[PDB]
C-alpha cells in the first residue's frame, strides 16, 4: 500500500452511537490504518471515556490508538502522570493539542517528550486558526510544536484543496518538514458540517454550499453527493503527492469506507 | 493546476440549473414487489419534471399488453409524456401501422423506434411511423458500434439513414468510455448528422449485472472501472457510493463539452438517477 489513513472517532455519549461506532471500527480495521485516534470533550464525556475507547479499540483490534490529549484546566504534574499511566499501558502515540479555552500545544509536545519517547502529532490550520494573531505567526506557531518533537501534523478539515496545497507548500518553504497530513471531513449532514466550518473559519465554496441546497430532508442523496465531493478531492490530493489521509468519520463507517477504496486502501 | 480546474468544472455544473434536459426509462415489473418499486421510482422521479420518461418492450416476448398500460398509467398519473418503445420483433407492417395509429390515438404521440434484439429495420420502422402521423422519433445510437454493423463507419451511415427517415432525437446505448462518446458525437456531425446523440446513461450499482449487459451490447468497461469495482462483490454499500460517484464524474465532463440532455436507464429504481440529476442542477 503507497496510501496510509487514519481514522478519527469520538466517545460515544449514548447506547445508540456506542453501538454505531464499534461497529464503524470493525469495518474499518479491515483497512489496516497506520492508527486510529478518539477525540476528547471537556464537557462531552471528559479524559475517562476518550480513555476508555482507547483501551477498547486497542483490546478489540491491536491497532495503534491514539488519544487526542488537551492541556486545559489540567496541570503540568497531572499531564505527566497521565502521560506515564498512557506510556505503562502500550498508548505510545497521542494526538497533542491545546483545546479551546496558560499553556499552548507547544508546551504540551515538549511536556510529553520528557516524559517518554512518545509519537506526537499536532493541530495544522491550512485556513488559519480563529485566534491566531496572523496567519504567519500560526505557521510559526506549527513550527514551534514541530521543533518541539511532533511527529506529524494533522490539518483541520477544508473543502477548498487550494488552500491546503498553498498552505503545505507554506510549510515547506518555512522548514516544516513532517508529512502535513490532510484531514478529511466526508459530508453527509451538510447543515452540521456548515455549523463545524463557520465555527473554525473553513471556507465552503459556493458550487458546494449549491449542492447540497435542498436536500436537507432528503439523506441517500446528501450521501450520494457528499461522497462524490470527498472521492474528487482524496484523488486530486493523491494526484498532488499526498500519501497519507486522516478521516473524520464522526463515528460512521461507510462514507470513509468507501473513500478509502477508491485510493486502493481495500481490505 | 488539477485543483483549480476541478473548482471550475464544479462551479460551472453549478450554473447549469435549470437548462438541462432528462428522460428516464423503464422496463414492466415481472413481481408484485417490483410493481411497487416502480411506481415509487415514478413518484419520486416525476417530481424532477423530466422531458419524456419511456418503457421497454421485450423483443419476441408479445407482452406488448403491459408496455401499453404503463405508458397509459404513467401519463394519466403524473401527466408527463410517455414514451413507448417499438420493435420489429414479431410484427408485420400492417400490424405495427395499426399500433402506430392505436397509440397516436391514445395521446402517445413520442416513440422510441427499434428493431429489436431477434429471437425490417428501425429505418424502415421510422419511415412507416412517418407516414401513420407524425410522431416525436427516438432511435438508437452505438457509440461503440452495435455487434452486428460490419463496420464502424456502416453503422454511423444506418443512423443517420434513421435520422433522414424522420428521427428527432437519437439516444446512445450506455457507456463508461466518455472518450468513446466524445470521439462518435464528432463522427456524427462530420458525417452530416444534425440531431443531438443524447447519452444514455446508466448508473452502475451491481456490477456484475452491469458487465453482463456490457457482454451484451458490446460496450467497453475500461480497465479503471473493472478496478474500481474489484473486490466489492458482497458490498452492496460501496458498489452504490462508487458506481454514483463515476455516473457523477461523467455527467460533469459531459455537461461541460456541451451536453445538456440525459436519458437515464435507472432499471426502475430511483435513488441514483435521483442524485445524478441533482448534481446536474435538476431538482424538484
Ligand atoms: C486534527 C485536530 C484534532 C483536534 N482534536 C480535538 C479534540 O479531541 N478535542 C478538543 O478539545 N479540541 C480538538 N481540536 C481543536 C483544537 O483543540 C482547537 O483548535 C484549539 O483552539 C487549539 O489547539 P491547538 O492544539 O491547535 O493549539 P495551539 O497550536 O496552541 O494553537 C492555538 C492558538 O494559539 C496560538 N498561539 C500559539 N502559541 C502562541 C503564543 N505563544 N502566543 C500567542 N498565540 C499563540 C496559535 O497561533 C493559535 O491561534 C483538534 C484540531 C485538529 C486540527
Ligand atoms: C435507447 C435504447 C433503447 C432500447 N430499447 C429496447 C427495447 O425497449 N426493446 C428491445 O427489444 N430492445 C431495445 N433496445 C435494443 C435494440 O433493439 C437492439 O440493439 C437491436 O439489435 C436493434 O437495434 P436498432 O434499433 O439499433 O436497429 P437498427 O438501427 O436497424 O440497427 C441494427 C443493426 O443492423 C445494421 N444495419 C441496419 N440496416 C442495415 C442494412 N440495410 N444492411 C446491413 N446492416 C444494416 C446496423 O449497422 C446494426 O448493426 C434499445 C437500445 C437502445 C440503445
Amino acid at each position: 500500500g503507497q496510501i496510509n489513513v487514519s481514522f478519527e472517532f469520538f466517545p460515544p455519549r449514548t447506547s445508540e452511537m456506542e453501538q454505531t461506532l464499534w461497529n464503524s471500527i470493525d469495518r474499518l480495521s479491515s483497512l489496516k490504518p497506520k492508527f486510529v485516534s478518539v477525540t476528547y470533550g471537556a464537557n462531552s464525556g471528559e479524559r475517562d471515556r476518550t480513555h476508555s475507547i482507547i483501551k477498547g479499540i486497542k483490546d478489540r483490534t491491536g491497532l495503534e490508538a491514539a488519544p487526542h490529549l488537551t492541556c486545559i484546566d489540567a496541570t503540568p504534574d497531572e499531564l505527566r502522570t497521565i502521560a506515564r499511566d498512557y506510556w505503562n499501558n502500550g498508548i505510545r502515540h497521542i494526538v497533542a493539542l491545546r483545546g479551546d479555552l496558560e499553556m499552548y500545544a507547544s508546551d504540551l509536545v515538549t511536556l510529553l517528550k520528557e516524559v517518554a519517547d512518545f509519537d506526537i502529532s499536532v493541530a495544522a490550520y491550512p485556513e488559519v486558526h480563529p485566534e491566531a494573531k496572523s496567519a504567519q505567526a500560526d505557521l510559526l506557531n506549527l513550527k514551534r510544536k514541530v521543533d518541539a518533537g511532533a511527529n506529524r501534523a494533522i490539518t483541520q478539515f477544508f473543502f477548498d484543496v487550494e488552500s491546503y496545497l498553498r498552505f503545505r507548500d507554506r510549510c515547506v518553504s518555512a522548514g516544516i518538514d513532517v508529512e502535513i497530513i490532510p484531514g478529511i471531513l466526508p459530508v453527509s449532514n451538510f447543515k452540521q458540517a456548515k455549523k463545524f466550518a463557520d465555527m473554525t473559519n473553513v471556507r465552503i465554496p459556493a458550487w458546494m454550499a449549491q449542492m447540497f441546497d435542498g436536500l436537507d430532508d432528503d439523506a441517500e442523496t446528501r450521501k450520494l453527493v457528499g461522497a462524490n465531493i470527498a472521492m474528487d478531492m482524496v484523488k486530486i490530493l493523491s494526484r498532488e503527492g499526498v500519501k497519507d489521509f486522516h478521516f473524520y468519520t464522526l463515528n460512521r463507517a461507510e462514507m470513509s469506507y468507501a473513500i478509502c477504496h477508491t485510493l486502493g486502501v481495500r481490505p
